[PDB]
């Protein structure tokens, strides 16, 4: 890539988080995923002391479009100041002489939250699942305090580390590793379906859908609804049904997250408080 063609403010931000190429070993034989625009590999990052850090290494497939390259780097820069236990962090960006720049993330042992709760070999309790939702709410409370609007909050975009800590994330250009200007319409607030604008209050709607994903252990929402009909479906006066093991107060929280008026949906601060209380009523 020719750095001189990129936005100078973007390049300066990248240099503040740069990883030297010799400190990063990309295991091209160990692929985490491949999509149309990017791919992700296992990697080993060496710090100044020689300690090996297991990481995921995200790459573009092509480097010929300045728009794709700029967007790919911007995704990494957007993350750079996220410092919270429930938000995925950025290890850095490796600029190489040849090939794609590399976005380097701490490796998440248990992958994405949706596949984790769908895996019949794991047995999270109701309390565990509510705990996962509480952790997401805490990450979103942090992001909302930075005035950051996520725009694609969903279980598929949350990661789980080796301690089962949930990290809010966004696969971004690697999201295709559903969407139908490809939009996750079944997670979108009614006003966003109509205007395609997003706010923290539309993230709250998406969070309510994520809670429903948790309480169903990863069922697809609105499975019998055509993607282009979801607005009509909702406007008939409908919401996702209460899952069988979802406690009544948590379903009430979901219904508040789906309030027809964005301004009346609870803040993520309120959601953390309310879900903390519900969580605490469970022994296990
Ligand atoms: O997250 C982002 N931005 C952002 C936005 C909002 C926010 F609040 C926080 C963050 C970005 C990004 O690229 N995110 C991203 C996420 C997850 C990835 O995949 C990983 C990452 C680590 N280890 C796992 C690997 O996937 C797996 C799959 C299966 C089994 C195991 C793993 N392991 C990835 F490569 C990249 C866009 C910059």
């Amino acid at each position: 890539i020719d750095l001189s063609a990129l936005n100078p403010e973007l390049v300066q931000a990248v240099q503040h988080v740069v990883i030297g190429p010799s400190s990063l070993i990309v295991h091209f034989n160990e692929v985490i995923g491949r999509g149309h625009f990017g791919c992700v590999y296992h990697g080993t990052l060496l710090d100044n002391d020689g300690k090996k850090i297991h990481c995921a290494v995200k790459s573009l497939n092509r480097i010929t479009d300045i728009g794709e390259v700029s967007q790919f780097l911007t995704e990494g820069i957007i993350m750079k100041d996220f410092s919270h236990p429930n938000v995925l962090s950025l290890l850095g960006i490796c600029l190489r002489s040849e090939g794609s720049p590399l976005v380097v993330l701490p490796y998440m042992k248990h992958g994405d939250l949706r596949n984790f709760i769908r895996n019949e070999t794991h047995n999270p309790t109701v309390k565990d699942l509510i705990g996962f939702g509480l952790q997401v709410a805490k990450g979103m409370k942090y992001l909302a305090s930075k005035k950051f609007v996520h725009r694609d909050l969903a279980a598929r975009n949350c990661m789980l580390d080796e301690k089962f800590t949930v990290k809010v994330a966004d696969f971004g250009l690697a999201r295709d590793m559903e969407y139908y200007a490809k939009l996750p319409v079944k997670w979108m607030a009614l006003e966003s379906l109509q205007t395609q604008k997003f706010t923290t209050k539309s993230d709250v709607w998406s969070f309510g859908v994520l809670l429903w994903e948790l309480m169903t252990r990863g069922a697809p929402p609105y499975p019998d609804v055509n993607t282009f009909d979801i607005t009509v479906y909702l406007l008939q006066g409908r919401r996702l049904l209460q899952p069988e093991y979802c406690p009544d107060p948590l379903y009430e929280v979901m219904l508040k997250c789906w309030h027809p008026k964005a301004e009346m949906r609870p803040s993520f601060s309120e959601l953390v408080s309310r879900i903390s209380a519900i969580f605490s009523t469970f022994i296990g």
